[PDB]
């Protein structure tokens, strides 16, 4: 059977290995990187490439915990391979926006809880793992999360990643070389 998340040439996912944020679409959007949106000295926005012949940016996907793969409905926190110079460190997490829930990289260290706020969802096409989005903090066994990432093109052009209804992210990952 198949119970741990598996990348986009079938082969489970290491637990804390580098794995593109690819869509599963063609010319609409690449990759996932950052952005300097605002007035952040430094790109703390977490973006969808505006370029479709991109892989974006090489994330790391950890349960932080000891295991060598990652099971399905699991928490993890996906962080920047190369993140940006100015960020407490390379985890992603929530914080408001006027254009809801934004994702981003915070000049602060954050606790844990704050940064494992992600989750996975399997997608229902069948032949290639591709996968939704999830932002619960507050999570399970008695409420199902229900709080999809989708994205926020500003009037800059940005593919902002934040928490909307509509047109939400689809993911396949790609596992990154040297």
């Amino acid at each position: 059977m198949d119970d741990d998340l598996v990348d986009a040439e079938g082969n489970l996912v290491e637990n804390g290995g580098t794995y593109y944020l690819l869509p599963h679409i063609w010319a609409h959007g690449g990759g996932i990187e950052t952005a300097k949106t605002g007035n952040e000295p430094c790109p703390l926005t977490v973006v969808r490439s505006p370029n479709e012949v991109s892989k974006g940016e090489p994330i790391r996907i950890s349960s932080r915990l000891r295991s060598a793969f990652i099971p399905r409905g699991s928490l993890v926190a996906l962080g920047f391979a190369n993140p940006p110079s100015c960020a407490a460190s390379p985890w992603w997490t929530v914080v408001d926006s006027p254009q809801g829930p934004a994702v981003k990289l915070s000049q602060q260290k954050l606790p844990e809880k704050d940064i494992l706020v992600f989750k996975f969802e399997k997608v229902s096409h069948s032949n290639i793992h591709v996968y939704k989005l999830l932002y619960c903090q507050h999570d399970e066994e008695d409420v199902k999360c229900d709080q999809y990432i989708g994205i926020h093109r500003d009037r800059n052009g940005n593919r902002r990643l934040v928490v909307t209804e509509e047109n939400p992210l689809e993911l396949v990952l790609l596992k990154a070389k040297s």
